[PDB]
Protein backbone atom coordinates (compact mmCIF):
# COMPACT_ATOMS: atom_id res chain seq x y z
CA UNK A 1 0.00 0.00 0.00
CA UNK A 2 3.21 1.84 -0.50
CA UNK A 3 2.11 3.13 -3.80
CA UNK A 4 1.25 6.37 -3.07
CA UNK A 5 4.77 7.41 -3.42
CA UNK A 6 3.85 6.84 -7.14
CA UNK A 7 1.30 9.46 -6.85
CA UNK A 8 3.51 12.18 -5.36
CA UNK A 9 6.03 11.44 -7.53
CA UNK A 10 3.17 11.75 -10.26
CA UNK A 11 3.83 15.46 -12.36
CA UNK A 12 0.84 16.86 -13.34
CA UNK A 13 -1.41 18.22 -15.17
CA UNK A 14 -1.39 20.65 -16.19
CA UNK A 15 -3.00 21.58 -19.93
CA UNK A 16 -6.70 23.41 -20.48
CA UNK A 17 -8.44 24.75 -23.41
CA UNK A 18 -7.47 28.49 -22.04
CA UNK A 19 -3.42 27.26 -22.54
CA UNK A 20 -4.27 26.14 -25.76
CA UNK A 21 -6.42 29.16 -27.36
CA UNK A 22 -3.78 31.62 -24.98
CA UNK A 23 -0.85 29.36 -27.04
CA UNK A 24 -2.72 30.50 -30.17
CA UNK A 25 -3.34 33.95 -29.19
CA UNK A 26 0.67 33.80 -28.74
CA UNK A 27 0.71 33.30 -32.57
CA UNK A 28 -1.90 35.26 -33.66
CA UNK A 29 -0.71 38.52 -31.44
CA UNK A 30 2.36 39.39 -33.69
CA UNK A 31 3.11 42.06 -35.30
CA UNK A 32 3.10 40.14 -38.73
CA UNK A 33 -0.80 39.08 -37.71
CA UNK A 34 -2.84 42.27 -39.02
CA UNK A 35 -5.83 40.02 -38.41
CA UNK A 36 -7.31 37.35 -37.21
CA UNK A 37 -11.00 36.09 -36.82
CA UNK A 38 -11.95 32.70 -35.29
CA UNK A 39 -15.37 30.97 -34.87
CA UNK A 40 -16.29 28.11 -32.94
CA UNK A 41 -19.18 25.66 -33.93
CA UNK A 42 -19.01 24.66 -30.15
CA UNK A 43 -18.45 27.32 -28.12
CA UNK A 44 -14.71 27.08 -25.73
CA UNK A 45 -15.59 26.83 -21.94
CA UNK A 46 -13.21 28.90 -20.22
CA UNK A 47 -13.11 29.99 -16.08
CA UNK A 48 -13.48 33.50 -14.86
CA UNK A 49 -9.61 33.63 -14.62
CA UNK A 50 -8.81 31.53 -17.45
CA UNK A 51 -10.32 34.58 -19.09
CA UNK A 52 -8.90 37.13 -17.57
CA UNK A 53 -5.34 35.23 -17.91
CA UNK A 54 -6.02 35.38 -21.75
CA UNK A 55 -6.44 38.86 -21.52
CA UNK A 56 -3.20 40.01 -19.61
CA UNK A 57 -2.85 43.94 -19.67
CA UNK A 58 -4.68 46.16 -21.89
CA UNK A 59 -5.04 49.38 -21.58
CA UNK A 60 -8.81 50.00 -21.95
CA UNK A 61 -11.68 47.83 -22.76
CA UNK A 62 -15.72 48.13 -23.51
CA UNK A 63 -18.25 45.92 -23.54
CA UNK A 64 -21.90 45.08 -24.27
CA UNK A 65 -24.16 42.48 -24.07
CA UNK A 66 -28.07 41.73 -24.91
CA UNK A 67 -29.82 38.70 -24.30
CA UNK A 68 -27.04 36.32 -22.80
CA UNK A 69 -24.50 37.55 -25.63
CA UNK A 70 -21.48 39.54 -24.71
CA UNK A 71 -18.85 41.45 -27.29
CA UNK A 72 -16.23 42.11 -25.41
CA UNK A 73 -13.23 44.35 -26.44
CA UNK A 74 -9.96 45.01 -25.78
CA UNK A 75 -7.37 47.35 -26.30
CA UNK A 76 -3.38 47.21 -26.00
CA UNK A 77 -2.00 50.72 -26.80
CA UNK A 78 1.20 49.47 -29.25
CA UNK A 79 4.06 51.44 -30.84
CA UNK A 80 4.63 54.28 -33.31
CA UNK A 81 0.11 55.19 -32.15
CA UNK A 82 -1.06 51.25 -32.83
CA UNK A 83 -3.63 50.24 -30.83
CA UNK A 84 -4.65 46.76 -31.25
CA UNK A 85 -8.08 45.50 -30.61
CA UNK A 86 -8.58 41.86 -29.22
CA UNK A 87 -12.92 41.27 -29.38
CA UNK A 88 -14.33 38.09 -27.67
CA UNK A 89 -18.53 36.91 -28.02
CA UNK A 90 -19.36 35.37 -25.65
CA UNK A 91 -22.10 33.64 -23.54
CA UNK A 92 -21.84 33.36 -19.52
CA UNK A 93 -23.38 30.61 -17.37
CA UNK A 94 -22.67 31.42 -14.58
CA UNK A 95 -18.52 32.21 -13.56
CA UNK A 96 -17.84 30.07 -16.41
CA UNK A 97 -17.08 31.66 -19.86
CA UNK A 98 -18.37 30.29 -23.15
CA UNK A 99 -16.80 31.61 -26.18
CA UNK A 100 -18.36 31.63 -29.61
CA UNK A 101 -15.80 34.32 -31.16
CA UNK A 102 -12.28 35.64 -31.01
CA UNK A 103 -11.61 38.24 -33.56
CA UNK A 104 -8.14 40.77 -33.84
CA UNK A 105 -6.98 43.47 -35.47
CA UNK A 106 -4.65 46.63 -35.46
CA UNK A 107 -6.18 50.86 -35.63
CA UNK A 108 -4.24 53.97 -35.98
Amino acid sequence: KQDLEKIESDIINDWTEADDLDDALDFLFMEKVSEFKIKFKDPLKVTEEEYRELLGNYDSSNSVSSNGITIDQYTYDEDDDIMYKLEFTYRKEDNKIYIYEVQGWREK
